C-alpha cells in the first residue's frame, strides 16, 4: 500500500543513467512500432498478388502475355517489399540491443549505488533503532527488496514502452487505414473479457468446494490416523476404511460434476472467442465486396489492431514490476534518508587530548526503548575517580549493565548527563569517544577471520609486534601458539570453536590494542568455567591499573580489590564505599555476600489405471480428432484469404465467403463437441482412480502395525498430506496434460502433412527456419538462468558478510570499525557490478538475436514464397496455409514443455504411493491365519520378555520380565517409572512381538495365535479415551465389531459404566454426537463411555492403563467406582498410579529395570519393606 515518488526512486540516476534510459526508451519505442508496420507491408504485398490474381484469371485467352506484365509487377513489387522487410529486421536487431542493454546498464549502475548506500545507512543507525527492529527481517530486506527494485528499473521498462509503441502504433495504423474495423473489433472485446471473467468466478468458487470435499474425507482420515491405536485395538479397520470409502464416493461424484461443468465452460468460452474473431473477419469480408477496403487493407488493420490490443496485456506485467519496485524502495529509502541523533559516522564534537578519565553520572533517568512501560533508572548519582576501579553490585534489574551502555553513548539519557572528564559526553565526537573506551562484554564474539584480524579490529594500523604484546599482556599468547597456524588460525560460528575463557582473552587483547583511557567490564567473568576464570581474571587485573574502570559482575571475588563498590536498589544508588565500609553498613552489599557464601518407468500405475480400458480411447480418439481439426481453421483462413486473392471474376466470390464462414462455425461447434468429450472422459477417468488410490492406500495404511505409526517420519499430519498430494498429483499426469499432449501432436501432425502435401520446397524451407529460432529461443533461457544462478551465488558472499556485520552489530559499533565493514561490503559488491555490466551486453545480444531471427525468418518466407516459387507454378494461398499451419502446430508443441513438471511431480508422488501399498508389516491384522481357540477362560503368562522399542533401541524398557495372572483375579502393576508398566498392555494386545522371550494367554503363545482374535478378548482402557465423532451408542458399540450391537446391549454397558446419568440427561440421549464437533463433555464421561465400549465386548481380559491419570475430585471417585465394578469378574491388569485403589488387588507386582522386583499381595509387600513399601509411603504422606 505505501509507495515512493517516481523521481525520488531514480535519485541515484544522473548524467549517463538519464541518457541510457532516454536512448533505451527511444529504441524500445522504435522496436514496438516495427511490428505493426511489418503488418502494414503484409497488406501491400497482398494487393500486388491481388491485382495480378484478378487479372491472371480475368484472361482465359492469352498465356504468354501473362508471363510478362504480371511477373514484371511481381519482380519490382516483391523486391521492394523484401528490401523493406530486410530493413525492419536490421532495425529490430539494433533497437532491441539498445533497448535491453541500456536499461540493464542503468539498472546495474543504480542498484550498485543503492546497495552501498543502504548498508551504509544500516550501520549508521543508533542502538535504540535496533532494539525496536528485527535484524533478520532487515537483512532479508537487504537482499530481497533491492532485488525487487532491480527488477522494476531494469529492461522491463523498455519492454513496457515497447508494448505501448505496438499498442499506439497498432491502433494508429488501425484507425487511419480504415476505422470501420477497429470499432468493430473493440465491440467484441467486452464479450471476451466477460467470458474469461466467468473463469475467475468458477475457478475460485469450485477450488474451495474440492478443498471442502476432501476435507470431509481427510477429516475421517485425521481422526482415524490420530486414534490409530484405538481402532487397531477394537479392529474397526474395515469400518474406518468403509467410512473413508464412503466419503471418497461422494468426493468422486463432486469431482465428475466439476469435470462436466469446467469442460462445458472451457469449450464454450473458446467458441465465443473464436466466433468473435471470425465475425470481425467475416465483417472484414463484407467491406471488400463493397469496394471500400482492399483485401490487403483488411489484413493490415485486422492484424495491427489485434496486435496492439494484446500489446496491452503484454505490458500489464511490467506495470506491476515497476509499482512493486516503488513500494519496495519505500522502506529502503526510509532507512537511507533517516538521519540519526547519535551518528558515529559524524565528524563533529571535541576530541580531548590528555584524557585523565574522571567520570561522573548526574541525576540520570533512563528507560530502554520499551519506554513508558518500564523505567529502569529513577535518578542516579555516581562518580569514579581517575585511576580508580569502581564496582557495581545489584540484586536484579541489571541497572548495573545500563551505566556501561550509557557510557559508550549507545543511548542518550532521558534526563541527566554522563560526564567523561569535565565535558558532557554529547560534546565529544562519538567515534573518538568509543575509541577512548575499551569494552569487554559477557558473551564475547569473534568475527570469521584470523586471530590477528580479530585483534586488528581494535585498530586497523597495527603490526604483529603489537598483536604479540597485546596477547602476551592478556596472557593469551601461550595458548594460541600451541594452536596450529599461529596467528593465522580461523574463528567464527563456522570452524575452530574454542573455550569461552580463551575467546574472552582474545577480546581483552582486542580491547587492549585500543589502548583506551576508559575501561568497561560487564560480567566478563560471569558465565564462565571456574578454572579458566582465574586465567582471564589475571588478565583483567593486568588490563586495568593504567586506566579508569567501571566493572559489573555477580562474582564478588573480583570486587574486593576495587577502590569503591556501589550498590543499587530499584535503580537508586544506595550504598557506596570500600568493601569493609559496606559490611559495617550491613546493607544490600552485605546481604548479597552472605547469600552467595526416484524417477523411473512406473507403468504399473498406468496398469492400475487400466481398470478403465474405455473412457481413455474415447478421449484419445476424441483428442486426436480435435487435433486434426485445429489446422483446418488455419486451412479455412488460408482459403478465405486464398480464394479472395485468387478470385479473378468477382461475382462468384461473395457467395463463396458465406459458405466458408458457415463451415468454420460448423467446425467450431464440432470442435466444442469433441473438446468437452476429451475433457469429461479424462476427468471422470481421473476422479475414479483417485478413489481407488486413496482407498488402497488408506487400506494398506490400516494394515501396518504400531511399529510403523510410531516412526517420527510418519505422523498423522504427514500421512494425511501424503494421502492427499500423491493421489491428486497422479491424476494430473494422466489427466489434462495427456489429453492435450495427444491433441497437440495430432495438431502438428495433421498440420505438417497438409503443408508438406501442398507447397513444394516451401515447407522444406520453413522446417529449416522454425526449429532454429525455437532452439535459439531455448538457449537464451538457459544462459538467462545461468547468469541468474551465478549472480545469486556472488551477492550471497556479500550478504553473508552483511549478515555477520548486522547480527553482531552492537559489538562492532562498540569497537567502531563500521567503516571497515563498509569497505568489505563494497569490495564484495564490485564483482557483481562488473558482472552486471556484462549482463546488459549479453541480455541485449540474445534478445536482439531472437527478434532478428524472427524477422529475417519472415523475409525468407516471402522472398522464397515469391521469386523462385511464384515465378514457377506455386500459389500464394498455400504459403499462407503453411504459415498458419506450421507456426500454430509449433506453438501447440510449446504446451509440451509447460506440462513437463506435471509429469515429474506426479511420478515422484507415484514413487511413494506404489511403495506405501506394497509395504507389508510383521504383525498384519488382515491375515486370516491363526488359531482362534474355543476355550473361554483366560490366563496371561509373561516369560523372559526382553523388549526394546523399535524407534529407540537404545535404553531398554523390558529386560527379562515375567508375570502370570490367573483368571478372574486382578494383577496390579507398579513401576518406578516409564512404560515398563505400560509395555505389558501393548504386548498383550500384540502391538509388538518381544525381542526375546514369549507371552502366552491360555498357554498358547500369542505369536502363533490369531492377531485379531487375540485383541478381540481384550478390554483396553487408556489414559485419554479418544472418541470418534458419532453417536455415543456407536462409540459404545465400537467395542464389538463384525456384529451390530443391540441397543439394550449398549444400554447394559452404559448402565455398567455409570454413565447413564448423562445418557438420559441429554436431549438426544444415546443419539447425541460427541467428539468436539456436535457436543463437548468432560473427561470423566469420556472415560465411562470407553469403559462401556470396553465391556460391550464382554472381554475376558480388562486392561486399565492409568485410567484415572487426567481426573480430579469426585470424578476420580466415580470412575474408580466404575472400574472397580468392571473387574473382579474378569482377568484384569491395572497399572493405575493410585496405589490407594490398588490395595484390594489379588497380586501387586513391582517392575524394576524391566525385571519384576517385588511381588505379592498388598499386606505381603507391606510386610516386606522396600520399593512397594516406599511407593505406598511417599504418596500417602504427600
Ligand atoms: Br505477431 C505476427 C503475426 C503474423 C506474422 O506473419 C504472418 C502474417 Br503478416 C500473416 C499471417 Br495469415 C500469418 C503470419 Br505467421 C508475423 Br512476422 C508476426
Ligand atoms: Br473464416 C476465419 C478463419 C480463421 C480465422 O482466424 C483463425 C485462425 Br488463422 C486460426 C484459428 Br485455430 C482460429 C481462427 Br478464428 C478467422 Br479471424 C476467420
Amino acid at each position: 500500500k505505501p509507495a515512493v515518488s517516481v523521481l525520488t526512486m531514480f535519485r541515484y540516476a544522473g548524467w549517463l543513467d538519464r541518457l541510457y534510459m532516454l536512448v533505451g526508451t527511444l529504441a524500445a519505442i522504435i522496436h514496438g512500432v516495427a511490428l505493426p508496420l511489418m503488418m502494414l507491408i503484409f497488406g501491400d504485398m497482398t494487393d500486388s498478388f491481388a491485382s495480378v490474381g484478378q487479372v491472371s484469371k480475368q484472361s482465359t485467352q492469352m498465356s504468354e502475355a501473362d508471363k510478362r506484365a504480371m511477373f514484371a509487377k511481381l519482380e519490382e513489387e516483391m523486391t521492394t517489399y523484401a528490401y523493406y522487410y530486410t530493413g525492419i529486421g536490421a532495425g529490430v536487431l539494433i533497437v532491441a540491443y539498445i533497448q535491453v542493454s541500456f536499461w540493464c546498464l542503468a539498472a546495474g549502475r543504480q542498484i550498485h549505488k543503492i546497495r552501498q548506500k543502504f548498508f551504509h545507512a544500516i550501520m549508521n543507525q543508533e542502538i535504540g533503532w535496533f532494539d525496536v527492529h528485527d535484524v533478520g527481517e532487515l537483512n532479508t530486506r537487504l537482499t530481497d527488496d533491492v532485488s525487487k527494485i532491480n527488477e522494476g528499473i531494469g529492461d522491463k521498462i523498455g519492454m513496457f514502452f515497447q508494448a505501448m509503441a505496438t499498442f499506439f502504433g497498432g491502433f494508429i495504423i488501425g484507425f487511419t487505414r480504415g476505422w470501420k474495423l477497429t470499432l468493430v473489433i473493440l465491440a467484441i472485446s467486452p464479450v471476451l473479457g466477460l467470458s474469461a471473467g466467468i473463469w475467475a468466478k468458477i475457478l475460485s468458487s469450485f477450488t474451495d468446494k474440492e478443498l471442502h470435499a476432501y476435507a470431509k474425507a481427510g477429516a475421517v482420515a485425521e481422526e482415524v490416523l490420530a486414534a490409530i491405536r484405538t481402532v487397531i485395538a477394537f479392529g474397526g479397520q474395515k469400518k474406518e476404511l468403509e467410512r473413508y470409502n464412503n466419503n471418497l464416493e461422494e468426493a468422486k461424484r463432486l469431482g465428475i460434476k466439476k469435470a462436466i461443468t469446467a469442460n462445458i465452460s472451457m469449450g464454450a468460452a473458446f467458441l465465443l472467442i473464436y466466433a468473435s474473431a471470425a465475425l470481425a473477419f467475416w465483417y472484414g469480408t463484407s467491406l471488400v465486396i463493397s469496394k471500400e477496403y482492399s483485401i490487403g487493407q483488411v489484413l493490415t488493420v485486422f492484424f495491427s489492431v489485434l496486435i496492439g490490443a494484446f500489446s496491452v496485456g503484454q505490458a500489464s506485467p511490467n506495470i506491476e514490476a515497476f509499482a512493486n519496485a516503488r513500494g519496495a524502495a519505500y522502506e529502503v529509502f526510509k532507512i537511507i534518508d533517516n538521519k540519526p541523533s547519535i551518528d558515529s559516522f559524524s565528524k563533529s564534537g571535541h576530541k580531548p587530548d590528555n584524557i585523565q578519565g574522571n567520570l561522573e553520572f548526574k541525576n540520570i533517568h533512563f528507560s530502554y526503548p520499551s519506554r513508558k512501560e518500564v523505567q529502569i533508572l529513577k535518578g542516579l548519582n555516581l562518580k569514579v575517580k581517575s585511576g580508580q576501579t569502581v564496582a557495581l553490585v545489584g540484586n536484579s534489574g541489571c541497572g548495573k549493565s545500563t551505566t556501561v551502555q550509557l557510557m559508550q553513548r549507545l543511548y542518550d539519557p532521558l534526563d541527566g548527563m554522563v560526564s567523561i572528564d569535565g565535558q558532557d559526553i554529547r560534546t565529544i565526537n562519538v567515534r573518538y569517544l568509543r575509541e577512548i573506551i575499551g569494552v569487554v562484554s559477557q558473551e564475547p564474539v569473534l568475527f570469521a577471520t584470523t586471530i590477528a584480524e580479530n585483534i586488528r579490529y581494535g585498530r586497523e594500523d597495527v603490526t604483529m609486534d603489537e598483536i604479540e604484546k597485546a596477547v602476551k599482556e592478556a596472557n593469551a599468547y601461550d595458548f594460541i601458539m600451541k594452536l596450529p597456524h599461529q596467528f593465522d588460525t580461523l574463528v567464527g560460528e563456522r570452524g575452530a570453536q574454542l573455550s569461552g575463557g580463551q575467546k574472552q582473552r582474545i577480546a581483552i587483547a582486542r580491547a587492549l590494542v585500543r589502548n583506551p583511557k576508559i575501561l568497561l567490564l560487564d560480567e566478563a567473568t560471569s558465565a564462565l568455567d571456574t578454572e579458566s576464570e582465574a586465567v582471564v581474571q589475571a588478565a583483567l587485573d593486568k588490563a586495568r591499573e593504567g586506566r579508569t574502570t567501571i566493572v559489573i559482575a555477580h562474582r564478588l571475588s573480583t570486587v574486593r580489590n576495587a577502590d569503591v563498590i556501589a550498590g543499587f536498589d530499584g535503580g537508586v544508588i544506595v550504598e557506596q564505599g570500600n568493601h569493609d565500609e559496606l559490611m559495617r553498613e550491613k546493607g544490600i552489599y552485605f546481604k548479597l555476600v552472605m547469600t552467595q557464601t526416484p524417477p523411473a518407468s512406473f507403468w504399473r500405475i498406468l496398469k492400475l489405471n487400466s481398470t478403465e480400458w474405455p473412457y481413455f480411447v474415447v478421449g484419445i480418439f476424441c483428442a486426436i480428432i480435435n487435433g486434426g481439426l485445429q489446422p483446418a481453421f488455419s486451412v479455412i483462413f488460408s482459403k478465405v484469404v486464398g480464394v479472395f486473392t485468387n478470385g479473378g471474376p468477382p461475382e462468384t466470390q461473395r457467395q463463396n465467403s458465406n459458405l466458408f464462414s458457415l463451415l468454420f462455425l460448423i467446425l467450431g461447434i464440432i470442435s466444442f463437441i469433441t473438446f468437452f468429450l476429451q475433457g469429461f472422459t479424462f476427468g471422470k477417468a481421473g476422479e475414479i482412480l483417485t478413489k481407488r488410490l486413496r482407498y488402497m492406500v488408506f487400506k494398506s495404511m490400516l494394515r501396518q502395525d504400531v511399529s510403523w505409526f510410531d516412526d517420527p517420519k510418519n505422523t498423522t499430519g504427514a500421512l494425511t498430506t501424503r494421502l492427499a498430494n500423491d493421489a491428486a498429483q497422479v491424476k494430473g499426469a494422466t489427466g489434462s496434460r495427456l489429453a492435450v499432449i495427444f491433441q497437440n501432436i495430432a495438431n502438428l501432425g495433421t498440420g505438417i502433412i497438409i503443408s508438406l502435401i501442398y507447397g513444394w520446397q516451401l515447407t522444406l524451407l520453413l522446417l529449416a527456419i522454425v526449429p532454429i529460432i525455437a532452439i535459439a529461443g531455448v538457449v537464451e533461457m538457459k544462459m538467462l538462468s545461468g547468469q541468474a544462478l551465478k549472480d545469486k551465488k556472488e551477492l550471497e558472499g556479500s550478504g553473508k558478510i552483511a549478515t555477520e556485520a548486522i547480527e553482531n552489530f552492537r559489538t562492532v559499533v562498540s569497537l567502531t570499525r563500521e567503516q571497515k565493514f563498509e569497505t568489505m561490503y563494497a569490495q564484495s559488491l564490485q564483482i557483481p557490478y562488473r558482472n552486471a555490466m556484462k549482463k546488459a551486453h549479453v541480455f541485449g545480444i540474445t534478445f536482439s538475436f531472437t527478434q532478428a531471427m524472427m524477422y529475417f525468418s519472415y523475409a525468407a518466407a516471402f522472398r522464397f514464397g515469391a521469386y523462385l516459387v511464384t515465378q514457377q507454378l506455386m500459389t500464394f494461398e498455400n504459403v499462407l496455409l503453411v504459415f498458419s499451419a506450421i507456426v500454430f502446430g509449433a506453438m501447440a508443441v510449446g504446451q509440451v514443455s509447460s506440462f513437463a513438471p506435471d509429469y515429474a511431480k506426479a511420478t515422484v508422488s507415484a514413487s511413494h504411493i506404489i511403495r506405501i501399498i506394497e509395504k507389508t508389516p510383521e504383525i498384519d491384522s488382515y491375515s486370516t491365519q491363526g488359531l482362534k481357540p474355543n476355550m473361554l477362560e483366560g490366563n496371561v503368562q509373561f516369560s523372559g520378555v526382553v523388549f526394546n522399542y523399535p524407534t529407540r533401541p537404545s535404553i531398554p524398557v523390558l529386560q527379562g520380565l515375567s508375570l502370570e495372572v490367573k483368571k478372574g483375579q486382578t494383577l496390579a502393576l507398579v513401576g518406578s517409572s516409564g512404560c515398563g508398566k505400560s509395555t505389558v498392555v501393548q504386548l498383550l494386545e500384540r502391538f509388538y512381538d518381544p525381542m526375546a522371550g514369549s507371552v502366552f494367554l491360555d498357554g498358547k503363545e500369542i505369536k502363533q495365535l490369531n492377531v485379531q482374535w487375540l485383541r478381540a478378548q481384550l478390554g483396553i482402557v487408556s489414559q485419554e479415551p479418544i472418541l470418534f465423532d458419532c453417536s455415543i451408542a456407536e462409540n459404545i458399540a465400537y467395542g464389538d465389531n463384525s456384529r451390530v450391537v443391540s441397543y439394550e446391549e449398549i444400554v447394559r454397558a452404559a448402565k455398567e459404566a455409570n454413565i447413564h446419568q448423562f445418557i438420559d440427561s441429554l436431549p438426544d440421549k444415546y443419539n447425541t454426537r460427541v467428539g468436539d464437533k456436535g457436543t463437548q463433555l468432560s473427561g470423566g464421561q469420556k472415560q465411562r463411555i470407553a469403559i462401556a465400549r470396553a465391556l460391550v465386548r464382554q472381554p475376558h481380559i480388562l486392561l486399565l492403563d492409568e485410567a484415572t491419570s487426567a481426573l480430579d475430585t469426585e470424578s476420580e471417585k466415580v470412575v474408580q467406582e466404575a472400574l472397580d465394578k468392571a473387574r473382579e469378574g474378569r482377568t484384569c491388569i491395572v497399572i493405575a498410579h493410585r496405589l490407594s485403589t490398588i490395595q484390594n488387588a489379588d497380586l501387586i507386582v513391582v517392575i524394576q529395570n524391566g525385571k519384576v522386583k517385588e511381588h505379592g499381595t498388598h499386606q505381603q509387600l507391606l510386610a516386606q519393606k522396600g520399593i512397594y513399601f516406599s511407593m505406598v509411603s511417599v504418596q500417602a504422606g504427600a
